[PDB]
DNA sequence: GACCAGCACCGC
DNA sequence: AAACGCGGTGCTGGTC
């Protein structure tokens, strides 16, 4: 290419290279474009940043976070990786989607800008007759980017202070859990060594090893192994305590902290747009939709995330999501009766397996009752379910039975869906996201059923993530508006901070945004608080 | 220091 | 652990 003056004309595709991933932590070590045969790169990248009306290119939403982190209202534009993402979720890096469309990725911005111009070319033209993976493109994964880019941009609040104080007592707690492990072990070792562990349980302390381990076979010190444990030893339940406390002690209690932006004073996330299957986000750096809430110390930890002075925090969650997804796309009348009649499955559930009144249905019992609805809808064994429920092997065949007979449409559309992915390769969304299954068709039974389980839930994962980045991109310039925030995302729900006078407004709005975001054969019913901390507003 | 495989864990 | 699915992160143990 042609090495031109900057500026580049206005269209031109960016390429950029930072000290870092994160966009909001990185400097800009350099920065170029190109565009009608010619390169352009930038003497001074910070400078040049303002000559630029939209980010077209390779990664666009970072460069875009970057520039809202410098006060500049420079939006992302065509990215290739939202092209290739939407051919094939497989391609979730520019090193491999450089490699498979005419490219290499290298450090160097200039060959970046040229690369995302040459990727652009090629997989627009690939897409040329994809009616509905374009549509996705114009009217979800390209304008959610902007979302995105002021959502990592804008970051959450942290109650610092309150989190130090708690590193230290958790830390007290440890310590007794460590000393009283050492003892009945009768030795110190590396209790956060699983090796280590592995040979005081089952060779010193003898205990009976349940399972093993995926690649090396060993005998595994995993929760489920130590919970079917758990009155075998006085040791096992200490175990379980270090680990909860370690896990969260060390992922989110005294990382997150450090993770202040000096510049804003907030927690600022990722928000990876072509990182799932099935059309999913991801986040990372730190992964804010894995924050705990569980437990009581979970719990504490979410009241950690705080509105900003003066600012309520308002949080919406779609009910029993991919429950009403199935509903649609299966057309089981039993079960799009559940949902217009305002019944609860989970609770439902929850209610049978532990044996009280709905009432007394407590967000623990809950959480446990979905992972048995979930289990059972995308192919949990019977044995599994035995161990989960605490019931003898037989009832629990028995429970999977009379959930399917409940829907026999369900298992109708799971064959449909199976049978369409072998013929054709791939299976597909409510709005044509595909993800592609090859292995529908391998002679390994245990390869081939795996397939088959992440076939048919894809559909049903994909389309819940379709509607909520659809409505995401309906909800933004709404806030925009009334002068509110969108600040996180967790797959089926949003977290949103607005003035305290206007709070309730935007509670509601968001609320009606996101329930008639895609009229379904079933209604969409949205859970919504408000609350100084994501706690209260849950 | 950087990277990695593997095990283990948090929540959707 | 096991015939739920989708992710990301910390630690250990190892390498370079
Ligand atoms: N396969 C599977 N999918 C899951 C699991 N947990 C969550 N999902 C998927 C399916 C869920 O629909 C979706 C959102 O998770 P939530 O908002 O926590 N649960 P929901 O919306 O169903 O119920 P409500 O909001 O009324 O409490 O994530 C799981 O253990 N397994
Ligand atoms: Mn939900
Ligand atoms: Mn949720």
């Amino acid at each position: 290419l042609e090495e031109a003056p900057w500026p580049p004309p206005e269209g031109a595709f960016v390429g950029f290279v930072l000290s870092r991933k994160e966009p909001m932590w990185a400097d800009l070590l350099a920065l170029a474009a190109a565009r009608g045969g010619r390169v352009h790169r930038a003497p001074e990248p910070y400078k040049a940043l303002r000559d630029l009306k939209e980010a077209r290119g390779l990664l666009a939403k970072d460069l875009s976070v970057l520039a809202l982190r410098e006060g500049l209202g420079l939006p992302p534009g065509d990215d290739p990786m939202l092209l290739a993402y939407l051919l094939d979720p497989s391609n979730t890096t520019p090193e491999g989607v450089a490699r498979r469309y005419g490219g290499e990725w290298t450090e160097e911005a200039g060959e970046r800008a040229a690369l995302s111009e040459r990727l652009f070319a090629n997989l627009w033209g690939r897409l040329e007759g994809e009616e509905r993976l374009l549509w996705l493109y114009r009217e979800v994964e390209r304008p959610l980017s902007a979302v995105l880019a002021h959502m990592e941009a804008t970051g959450v609040r942290l109650d610092v202070a309150y989190l130090r104080a708690l590193s230290l007592e958790v830390a007290e707690e440890i310590a007794r859990l460590e000393a009283e492990v050492f003892r009945l072990a009768g030795h110190p070792f590396n209790l956060n060594s699983r090796d280590q562990l592995e040979r005081v349980l089952f060779d010193e302390l003898g205990l009976p090893a349940i399972g093993k381990t995926e690649k090396t076979g060993k005998r595994s010190t995993s929760a489920a192994v130590l919970e079917a444990l758990r009155e075998a030893h006085p040791i096992v339940e200490k175990i379980l305590q270090y680990r909860e406390l370690t896990k969260l002690k060390s992922t989110y209690i005294d990382p997150l902290p450090d993770l202040i932006h000096p510049r804003t004073g907030r927690l600022h996330t990722r928000f990876n747009q072509t990182a799932t299957a099935t059309g999913r986000l991801s986040s990372s750096d730190p992964n804010l939709q894995n924050i705990p809430v569980r437990t009581p110390l979970g719990q504490r930890i979410r009241r950690a995330f705080i509105a900003e002075e003066g600012w309520l925090l308002v949080a919406l969650d779609y009910s029993q999501i991919e429950l009403r997804v199935l509903a649609h796309l299966s057309g089981d009348e039993n079960l799009i009766r559940v949902f217009q009649e305002g019944r609860d499955i989970h609770t439902e559930t929850a209610s049978w397996m532990f044996g009280v009144p709905r009432e007394a249905v407590d967000p623990l019992m809950r959480r446990a009752a979905k992972t048995i609805n979930f289990g059972v809808l995308y192919g949990m064994s019977a044995h599994r379910l035995s161990q989960e429920l605490a019931i003898p092997y037989e009832e629990a065949q028995a429970f999977i039975e009379r959930y399917f007979q409940s829907f026999p449409k369900v298992r109708a559309w799971i064959e449909k869906t199976l049978e369409e992915g072998r013929r054709r390769g791939y299976v597909e969304t409510l709005f044509g996201r595909r993800r592609y299954v090859p292995d529908l068709e391998a002679r390994v039974k245990s390869v081939r059923e795996a397939a088959e389980r992440m076939a048919f839930n894809m559909p049903v994962q994909g389309t819940a993530a379709d509607l909520m980045k659809l409505a995401m991109v309906k909800l933004f310039p709404r806030l925009e508006e009334m002068g509110a925030r969108m600040l996180l995302q967790v797959h089926d729900e949003l977290v949103l901070e607005a003035p305290k006078e206007r709070a309730e407004a935007v509670a509601r709005l968001a609320k009606e945004v996101m329930e008639g975001v895609y009229p379904l054969a079933v209604p969409l019913e949205v859970e919504v608080g408000i609350g100084e901390d994501w706690l209260s507003a849950k």
